[PDB]
């Protein structure tokens, strides 16, 4: 069996989908603070700070692999930072003894905002000091920090992935950092008018979630005697401003563009351009098939849809 925490997430939503279609609908378990009504995949209501009733869930059901998306993201944990530690270290501590008492396979992953300004902003390279400048940076540094203590003290296969920017229809916008990219397609599409909260220049590492999601089950399949890294793996594909994307989304729709930058500027300001993720396409074989073109096709298609 397995179980995805944070499985209403942008991620998780999808995620619980491929993983459905890999194993068998049969074999996944969702998990969330909240059940939605009329969900679609066998669902444990869970805090993740709560190591008992999270303890309960994976005694009751045989979990031998998990998939820990739950986090309170970049924007929210600069608003709250005491929320954030809370939830990203100690929901990780959870997990973490958790697999370590079921002998579990875990995929716990990180962020591109574990680098800040003293590193290169150009293709970062995977063995960087970590110095970032916010509160969710600082959580995920930590983060790595458990997962890989794990690994080496407790023989816990965990695995991970520096997720950068991810662009997704399936889920609405959640008002994190990156979601400027997401935001942008649906207001394109819906209203032909986006107010965006970066500025025009702002240039980030993204990657649209089908590659993203596809990443993370790769490398979970991966002999565990290929990796050279365990929960950190830099994970790349496009870098773009926001202006590019407007004009690339301008070439499928009429849209004007605002850009009215807030507190989001200065935490996507101080992360990376882009990112060398040689290590992943060495040790496991990682490539992205998704382009702006292909991405942006994908989501102005599927978005015209749902406003018919």
């Amino acid at each position: 069996m397995i179980l995805v925490t944070g499985a209403l997430g942008q991620i998780g939503t999808e995620l619980v989908l491929a993983l459905q279609e890999k194993y068998g609908n049969d074999k996944i378990i969702a998990s969330d603070l909240k059940e939605p009504e009329n969900y679609h995949c066998k669902f444990e209501k869970c805090d993740i700070r709560d190591i008992e009733t999270y303890e309960r869930i994976n005694n009751e059901n045989k979990i031998e692999i998990v998939y820990h998306l739950a986090a309170i993201l970049s924007a929210a944990g600069e608003k709250n930072p005491e929320l954030c530690h809370d939830v990203n270290y100690n929901g990780l501590e959870n997990v973490l003894k958790t697999a370590k008492k079921y002998n579990q396979k875990l995929f716990c992953p990180s962020s591109i905002a574990v680098f800040g300004p003293d590193v290169p902003k150009e293709m970062t390279p995977q063995n960087v000091e970590l110095n970032p400048k916010t509160v969710y940076g600082i959580t995920k540094v930590k983060g790595e920090e458990l997962c890989d203590t794990y690994f080496k003290e407790h023989g816990i296969d965990v695995r991970g992935i520096r997720y950068p920017g991810l662009i997704s229809w399936k889920h609405k916008p959640s008002g994190g950092t990156t979601d400027y990219a997401v935001e942008m397609y649906f207001d394109a599409v819906e209203s032909g008018k986006y107010e965006c909260f970066v500025n025009r220049n702002t240039r980030l590492p993204m990657m649209f979630m089908d590659d993203a999601i596809r990443a993370t089950l790769e490398l979970m399949d991966a002999p565990l005697d290929s990796l050279n890294y365990h929960s950190n793996y830099n994970l790349s594909s496009m870098s773009f401003s926001a202006e590019e994307l407007e004009k690339e989304i301008s070439a499928h729709v009429d849209f004007n563009c605002l850009y009215k930058p807030d507190y989001r500027q200065d935490i996507a300001d101080t992360w990376p351009i882009s990112i060398n993720d040689d290590d992943a396409r060495k040790d496991w074989g990682w490539e992205p098939k998704f382009d702006i073109s292909k991405m942006t096709e994908e989501m102005i298609t599927n978005l015209r849809r749902l406003n018919e």
